[PDB]
C-alpha cells in the first residue's frame, strides 16, 4: 500500500554508492549486501522500498541525559524510517525499544593486525601498550568494552579511555588505514566478518588473529509492534535456510576477493 | 502466579539424569546445559519452574496429513507446556506457529568420522558410496537434506533414503556409536557443537571434518502470543551478553574434556 522507508548506512561492502551512481537513480545508485538483501527482502514480503541513508551516520544509542536515541535504531523508534538493514547488531537494550529479526549474519568482535604484528589474542593486547589498540567511537564494539564487568576486557577499556593519542575512529576506513599505516604498532577491534572482509583487500597486509571475543548477530530491524516485522523475519529465515545468505557473503566476501 | 512447566529432551549434554537422581527430586534430577540455562532464565525473569521430558521424543514438525504438531513444538502450539528449552533450531515452519527467543547457541550441520576416514567435506560424501553416511532419523537435520534444493545437498538425499542398510539412527548416541563401530565405514551429519561435544568424549576416536554445511541457531520457544516470550528473549541477550552463555558452553563441552 505505501513505498516501505529502508534506512541504512554507507559502509563497505554493505552499502556503496556505485561507481557510475551519478548516471543512475532511486535504490540503483546503491550496491552491496545489504542493497542485495533488501531486495530479496522485498521480492518475498512483495512490498516496494525506497533506501535512505541514516542522517546521523549511527547504529543506535540511547542519551543517557536526554534519553533520545540516535542513528537507525533512532530512526526506527522516532517513526522516520520503516525498516534498518544494515549491519547492525542485536543488544538488548536496542531490543526494548524495537523489533529484530533473526540474526542474517553472525560474527562477534576480532582483532585485526598489521602482518608481523606479535599479537595472537586479547590477553596478549590488554598485558601491554607499545602496541596500541582501539575501536569506533560508536556502535556495539565501543560499548562492548564499555560496560564489560569481564576482567581483560575492562582492563582493555580502562586502558583504551586513557592512552595517548587516542586509540579510537570516527570510521571503518580509519581503524582500517590506522592499521596500515602504524607499522605494527595499531590493532583494530572490529566486528569479525569486516575482519574477514578487509584481509581479502588490496594491498593484503592485514589480518584476522585470535578467537572472536564473543558471539552475536546483526538482525533487520523494524519499530516495536510494526506489522512488516513477521513477515521480515519469515524473509530472513526463508533466505538463510534456501542458502542464499551464504551465496550473498561469498560474493561480497571472497568470489573477487583481491589476495 | 503460576509454576512455568518447561519442556526439554534428554540428550547429552544438554540434559541428562544426574547419577545419582534416584536420591533427588524435582528439577535437581538433572543436570546439563539446558538445565543450568533454565535456572539462569527463571532467575533473570523471576519465575518458578518445573523440568518436564517431551513425551514423543521428538524437536518438533507437522504431519502433512493430520497437520498435527509433535515434539516440544507440539507441546508449546497445544498449550502442554509453557516453554521449550532444549537444543532446538529457530527455522521457517516452527516460527509460523511459535515464537523464538534470538539464538543461545550457534550451529551448523557437520560431519563426524571415525579418525582416519578419507572424507574432508560433504561434497566429499556425496560422490561415493564406500563410506555411508546419514543422520538422526527426526529432527532439523534430516529434513535440511529432504528439503534442500541445493544440488550436492539433494544428491545427498536421494543417495541416504536409497542406501542399505538404512543409514539413518534414532538417537545420537547410536550415530556416534555407529561411527565408532563401523571402521570408517560410516560419517554421521549432525549439528556441529554435538560433534565437538563428542569430540572431546573417550575413546577419543571421532572428530569433526570440514565446513558447516549451514550456519542456524537454537532458541527458547513459547508458544504464539506467550507474555513470557518478551522477558525470556531479553533474558538470553542478557546472558550472552554478560558472557554466562560461553562460559556455559565451556563448563558442559571443554572444562572436563576427555581428550
Ligand atoms: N554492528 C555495530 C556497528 N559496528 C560495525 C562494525 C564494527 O566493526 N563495529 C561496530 O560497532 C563494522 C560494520 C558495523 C552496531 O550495530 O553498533
Ligand atoms: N536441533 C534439531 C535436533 N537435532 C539435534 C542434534 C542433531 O545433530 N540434529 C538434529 O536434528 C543434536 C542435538 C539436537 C531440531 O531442533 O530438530
Amino acid at each position: 500500500n505505501k513505498t516501505v522507508v529502508v534506512t541504512t548506512i554507507l559502509e563497505s561492502p554493505y552499502v556503496m554508492m556505485k561507481k557510475n551512481h551519478e548516471m543512475l537513480e532511486g535504490n540503483e545508485r546503491y550496491e552491496g549486501y545489504c542493497v542485495d538483501l533488501a531486495a530479496e527482502i522485498a521480492k518475498h514480503c512483495g512490498f516496494k522500498y525506497k533506501l535512505t541513508i541514516v542522517g546521523d551516520g549511527k547504529y543506535g544509542a540511547r542519551d543517557a541525559d536526554t534519553k533520545i536515541w540516535n542513528g537507525m535504531v533512532g530512526e526506527l523508534v522516532y517513526g522516520k524510517a520503516d525498516i534498518a538493514i544494515a549491519p547492525l547488531t542485536i543488544t538488548l537494550v536496542r531490543e526494548e525499544v524495537i523489533d529484530f529479526s533473526k540474526p542474517f549474519m553472525s560474527l562477534g568482535i576480532s582483532i585485526m593486525i598489521k602482518k608481523g604484528t606479535p599479537i595472537e589474542s586479547a590477553e596478549d593486547l590488554s598485558k601491554q601498550t607499545e602496541i596500541a589498540y582501539g575501536t569506533l567511537d560508536s556502535g556495539s564494539t565501543k560499548e562492548f568494552f564499555r560496560r564489560s564487568k569481564i576482567a581483560v576486557f575492562d582492563k582493555m577499556w580502562t586502558y583504551m579511555r586513557s592512552a595517548e593519542p587516542s586509540v579510537f575512529v570516527r570510521t571503518t576506513a580509519e581503524g582500517v588505514a590506522r592499521v596500515r599505516k602504524s607499522k605494527g604498532k595499531y590493532a583494530y577491534l572490529l566486528e569479525s566478518t569486516m575482519n574477514e572482509y578487509i584481509e581479502q583487500r588490496k594491498p593484503c597486509d592485514t589480518m584476522k588473529v585470535g578467537g572472536n571475543l564473543d558471539s552475536k548477530g546483526y538482525g533487520i530491524a523494524t519499530p516495536k509492534g510494526s506489522s512488516l516485522g513477521n513477515a521480515v523475519n519469515l524473509a530472513v529465515l526463508k533466505l538463510n535456510e534456501q542458502g542464499l545468505l551464504d551465496k550473498l557473503k561469498n560474493k561480497w566476501w571472497y568470489d573477487k576477493g583481491e589476495c
